[PDB]
């Protein structure tokens, strides 16, 4: 039993909800919140910009030190950093960004990072400003993640569309 509330159960382990991931994280304070990151950990817009703003830019400060030490992530890769005031940890995961010409096949690799954590709050990888089809992202999530994932989807039309089309 966990403290996630109001989710629709799609499969044994995947749940979904229309919610702002920022407001969700502040309420649940999950062990892990997933950020929709880029390889430079520059949290300028989308989920990343929103999560960073909620940390008063502390996420960006920590991220800049991470990059200065380690260099950029790989597309499909991840790193674990602090969750600041939002969660214990933030798993920064880089899905492919279609608006940059990146290979959508890397979306499965991106979701594989979730399997290293027993429970996660997350957005749909490569959705939104990363320019991929969110129905496809949800399908890859369900077919790749085996741990318990609670998906927040900020857009109700999409949320309703995601539910009604789910196979
Ligand atoms: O796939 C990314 C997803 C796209 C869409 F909005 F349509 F759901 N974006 C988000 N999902 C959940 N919380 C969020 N907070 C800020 C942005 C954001
Ligand atoms: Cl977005």
């Amino acid at each position: 039993v966990n403290s996630f509330s109001g989710y629709l159960k799609l499969t044994d382990n995947v749940y979904i909800k229309n919610a702002d991931i920022v407001e969700e994280a502040k309420k649940v304070k999950p062990t892990v919140v997933v950020n929709a990151a880029n390889v430079y950990l520059k949290h300028g817009g989308g989920v990343a910009g929103a999560l960073n703003k909620a940390t008063n830019n502390a996420m960006q400060v920590e991220s800049d030190d991470y990059i200065a030490t380690n260099g950029p992530l790989k597309v499909g890769g991840s790193c674990v950093l602090s969750g600041h005031n939002l969660a214990k940890h933030c798993l920064h995961v880089v899905g492919p960004n279609v608006n940059k010409g990146e290979d959508i096949q890397l979306l499965k690799s991106a979701y594989e990072n979730f399997n290293q954590h027993e429970v996660l709050l997350a957005p749909l990888l490569s959705a939104g400003i990363f320019g991929a089809d969110p129905i496809h992202s949800l399908r890859v999530c369900v077919d790749t993640v085996r741990t318990n994932v609670y998906l927040a989807v900020f857009d109700k039309n999409l949320y309703d569309k995601l539910v009604s089309s789910f196979l």
